[PDB]
């Protein structure tokens, strides 16, 4: 009857329950052991963007990207290799151009030319974004309540963190994640998968993910001899 | 030829057709059949959030949280198993507090710090949303003009209806669902498996869900002995 | 290692770098060597929507229906078979009445009452969009500015483009789709399927698909006898 139903329905919510669990602790254990050679420190790329957040966020790119090719050399993609790639994630719609990627850390132009929001995931990676223009409102777990930020202003996506994410039109900001970089590829590429269908996009994503990785095997290999 | 495929079309399109078709046909007979054993009714809800309506939302949510347990001992959960959980559902994303579910009801507090909508659902449930704060465009099948609600106002989600849904930042409301609340976990979970990835959100979803279904066979066991 | 884990991921980037690349491919040669049958043109159906545009959007939609008919006999649904159907595609939500469709081509009538936005879709097909009234953001790959544009508009999805799209509150547009039409169903489907779980909008959606393919091979084998 209505009891033996609730009983099943219990069981199978428990089920759920322990899957879900589990898939959360490998997601901790894959992090917490991961690999943490790091290029770059998360002030490092938030002092450089918030220096040049005054220009027009096109003429901070190339002065952002500048640098980092004058003060970490062999780990920025060339010129030839930049390009705008739409994301779609967690339910929002923006755009990013890949400036370096490894299995640790990656670092990227990102923002959006409509109003869009939504998830913004959920990792074993640490994800700071320093706005250029726009606006960023960022809503936590376990809060009723959003808070807005601007232009100079640093996000930092805690591991482990999930908030709500959304932008206004013309925000850009200069992104920089640090942590298991390939447990976040699932997010990146679900949207794709399930919704938007655009498998040219992919294609893109993948291609520069695979090129900033072979320049990192390309420098570590120089390095060495 | 041209015709040829035309045919071939139709005929796989006929068939995604009775597929659907008799889905929908199982999803009426199922919940026409369901039980329906209820704790609550959606004019007491309703009467008891539009009275709060006028305060802040979340000393209604105290004053609503308090006189549903004073009303109604043993179908509320305490205050150790409440709980903000982000809800990403239809494209949209919310976040809700469970306070009573079972087989056939389910009551919670509703709302978002962001600009969202997207799609409400269908299934043989019929909500209702009191709002507390902030605004409600509902657009219903069938016409090309939406309605926009206020604090007080009661939207009325009926059975087999689907609508797009709108709050803006800040809107918060008191939701009771009434019908059968297992055919509703599909649309409450599709987002989250197949576009956020929020593994440890799909955690605490289930974890609640089954807390208040024990909390319910636990007081259905104590009524009898 | 670090090296050896770093190849490995490299190697199953480039396993999924050459899916998506050979699925692009199969796309263009399924898409280039497509039929090419055209009872209209995209001017045609442009010019006849702009005509109108300065009319409240539902006399617009009477009129353009009226003179689609008298210039067309054969090709559109009767006023039986017209309804307007919820379309959930690449995180945007709108609706859409069906006026026509084949495996080449399809003329809808399409819009949103609420504030929404997403992808737009990639295929071999040219989609135009000429706007009655609200407004109509476009953001175009490789770019990182977008465009607004306002009744008697009309904005040409080029084939292979994917744009994000973004409409207001009481958008509504006359659309004509030109190319391999059956290669859009996965878009169209895609949040029905993966987000929504709307069975029934997906038995209206592929109804209706049906009845303007059976209504097209009615007139075909009369024009032959
Ligand atoms: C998916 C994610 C991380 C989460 C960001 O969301 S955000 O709201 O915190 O900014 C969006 C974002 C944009 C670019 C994504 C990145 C994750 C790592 C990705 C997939 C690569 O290896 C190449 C491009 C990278
Ligand atoms: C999924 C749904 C019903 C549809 C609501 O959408 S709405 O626009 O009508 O408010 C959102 C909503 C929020 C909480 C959801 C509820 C359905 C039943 C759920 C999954 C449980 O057992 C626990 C939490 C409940
Ligand atoms: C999916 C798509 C094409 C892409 C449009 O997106 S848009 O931003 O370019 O307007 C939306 C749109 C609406 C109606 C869809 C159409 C594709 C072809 C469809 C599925 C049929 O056979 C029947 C209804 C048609």
């Amino acid at each position: 009857g209505r009891s033996v139903d609730t009983m099943a329905l219990w069981l199978g919510l428990r089920a759920v329950l322990v899957v879900a669990g589990l898939a959360v602790l490998l997601q901790l254990i894959r992090g917490w052991l991961s690999s943490k050679s790091y290029v770059f420190n998360r002030e490092e790329i938030a002092r450089l963007a918030k220096e040049h957040s005054g220009l027009d966020y096109e003429v901070a790119f190339s002065k952002i990207i500048v640098e980092l090719r004058k003060k970490h050399p062999g780990h920025i993609l060339q010129d030839e290799d930049l390009q705008w790639v739409f994301v779609n994630a967690g339910g929002w719609m923006g755009s990013m151009c890949l400036l370096h990627a490894s299995l640790t850390e990656y670092v990227l132009l990102f923002g959006t030319a409509v109003d869009t929001g939504g998830h913004s995931g959920r990792y074993w990676a640490e994800i700071s974004d320093t706005i250029l223009s726009g606006t960023f409102r960022q809503w936590k777990e376990g809060t009723t309540k959003s808070e807005i930020f601007y232009p100079g202003d640093t996000i930092v996506h805690e591991v482990g963190e999930a908030t709500s994410v959304q932008w206004s039109s013309g925000t850009w900001m200069v992104e920089y994640g640090r942590g298991f970089i390939p447990s976040t590829l699932a997010f990146a590429l679900a949207d794709t998968i399930f919704s938007t269908q655009d498998f040219l996009t992919l294609f893109y994503t993948v291609k520069v993910y695979s090129k900033a990785l072979l320049l990192e095997a390309s420098t570590h290999l120089s390095q060495l001899g």
